[PDB]
């Protein structure tokens, strides 16, 4: 199974063209616990933006263009992707919007971190009714010396 993973302000903003107005290490510790030793399919512009193979897992960047590091694995497409996941229990993808969107659809987790942050952004995390999913975990911190912000983890499985 599918799973995506996703840090998102209001509005369902996760993405902008300078780096986010935001400091939340707690959320990278999180991202890490949930996808260490598992693969992770990432968009060309998030494999930039992150910049460096991610460390015990299996990175696989999807681009149309031929690949620029052969340290990860590129495909070509949604199912190049899959498959190159090879049989593992779980499968974490891990953004940008663009690739979200294409994954939704076949996904039956969803492991979200809520941020309470307004900023302006003109990437967003794709519209889902939360009537599809079962809430089965959830925890909200506030802001602290480490974290600029309030936010909340919550995993989703579809029902
Ligand atoms: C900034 C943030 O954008 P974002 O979060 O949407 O970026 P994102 O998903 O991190 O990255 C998008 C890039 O992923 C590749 N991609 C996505 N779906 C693909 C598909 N089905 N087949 C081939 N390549 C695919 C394309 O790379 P290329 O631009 O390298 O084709 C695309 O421009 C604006
Ligand atoms: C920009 N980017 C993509 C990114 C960032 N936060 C997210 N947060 C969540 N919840 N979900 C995502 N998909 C997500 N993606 C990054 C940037 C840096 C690292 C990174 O260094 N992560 C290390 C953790 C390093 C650290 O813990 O500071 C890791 O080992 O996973 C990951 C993703």
């Amino acid at each position: 199974m599918i799973s995506l993973i996703a840090a998102l302000a209001v509005d369902r903003v996760i993405g902008m063209e300078n780096a986010m107005p935001w400091n939340l290490p707690a959320d990278l510790a999180w991202f890490k616990r949930n996808t260490l030793d598992k693969p992770v399919i990432m968009g060309r512009h998030t494999w930039e933006s992150i910049g460096r193979p991610l460390p015990g897992r299996k990175n696989i960047i999807l681009s149309s263009q031929p690949g620029t590091d052969d340290r990860v694995t590129w495909v070509k497409s949604v199912d190049e992707a899959i498959a190159a996941c090879g049989d593992v229990p779980e499968i974490m993808v891990i953004g940008g919007g663009r690739v979200y969107e294409q994954f939704l659809p076949k996904a039956q987790k969803l492991y979200l971190t809520h941020i309470d942050a307004e900023v302006e952004g003109d990437t967003h995390f794709p519209d889902y009714e939360p009537d599809d999913w079962e809430s089965v975990f959830s925890e909200f911190h506030d802001a602290d010396a480490q974290n600029s912000h309030s936010y909340c983890f919550e995993i989703l499985e579809r029902r």
